[PDB]
């Protein structure tokens, strides 16, 4: 149903989705001279050294990575956070050009793309109940610009072309998701939504400030994905984001100063 695409695209989200006009939607702009220092966040802890990926997969909507949450492998504590989030999985959004692609801006600037490893609160027991609670998800968003090639992107580079279309899947194990982290793990942090359908507002949003680069033949792979099954007319995979939303009742805050 929904996709990127002019008929189905952002614009018509509302129609199946009244969320979409909701009063935490995500992504959002984030001004940096608004943006409030608060001294009370407490540093984020990324525990993703016994993480265990599964698979990649080709939704039709962006390729995803999975990981083996069935006990406390990879977790996400600190910060904004009260109670640990467990890694389920992570993707990524791009553009058609170098100049778009990331959901979230910095000053109303554009990435090439942006990833984002989705957690949520251990304290709701498994992911569908997390996903009713206001406090249910916690996604880690990272920005990806256009420079020297990412090392710990590659592996994931190779594979794309085992899943080019819209329900493929292939093994993915052993992936260390530590390579696609920036130096710092200094953050903004708003609540917000899903940047998708169902658009659920169950999201502390966790954006670092410290981007990581990748190569124009790395990003270049992505763009070759197939929002279409195998059979159907192609559709290039490009531009699978969504434009920012209003801030309304909200304030980010910032871990640094
Ligand atoms: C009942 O809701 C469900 C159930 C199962 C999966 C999802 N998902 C859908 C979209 C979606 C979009 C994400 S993003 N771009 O905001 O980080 S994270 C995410 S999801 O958790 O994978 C929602
Ligand atoms: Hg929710
Ligand atoms: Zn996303």
């Amino acid at each position: 149903h929904w996709g990127y695409g002019k008929h189905n695209g952002p614009e018509h989200w509302h129609k199946d989705f009244p969320i979409a006009k909701g009063e935490r939607q995500s992504p959002v702009d984030i001004d940096t001279h608004t943006a409030k220092y608060d001294p009370s966040l407490k540093p984020l802890s990324v525990s993703y050294d016994q993480a265990t990926s599964l698979r990649i997969l080709n939704n039709g909507h962006a390729f995803n990575v999975e990981f083996d949450d069935s006990q406390d492998k990879a977790v996400l504590k600190g910060g904004p956070l009260d109670g640990t989030y467990r890694l389920i999985q992570f993707h990524f959004h791009w553009g058609s050009l170098d100049g778009q692609g990331s959901e979230h801006t910095v000053d109303k600037k554009k990435y090439a793309a942006e990833l984002h490893l989705v957690h949520w609160n251990t304290k709701y027991g498994d992911f569908g109940k997390a996903v009713q609670q206001p406090d249910g998800l916690a996604v880690l968003g990272i920005f990806l610009k256009v420079g020297s090639a990412k090392p710990g992107l590659q592996k994931v580079v190779d594979v794309l072309d085992s899943i080019k279309t819209k329900g493929k899947s292939a093994d993915f194990t052993n992936f260390d998701p530590r390579g696609l982290l920036p130096e710092s793990l200094d953050y903004w942090t708003y609540p917000g939504s899903l940047t998708t359908p169902p658009l659920l507002e169950c999201v502390t949003w966790i954006v670092l400030k410290e981007p990581i680069s990748v190569s124009s033949e790395q990003v270049l792979k992505f763009r070759k994905l197939n929002f279409n099954g195998e059979g159907e007319p192609e559709e290039l995979m490009v531009d699978n984001w969504r434009p920012a939303q209003p801030l309304k009742n909200r304030q980010i805050k910032a871990s640094f100063k």
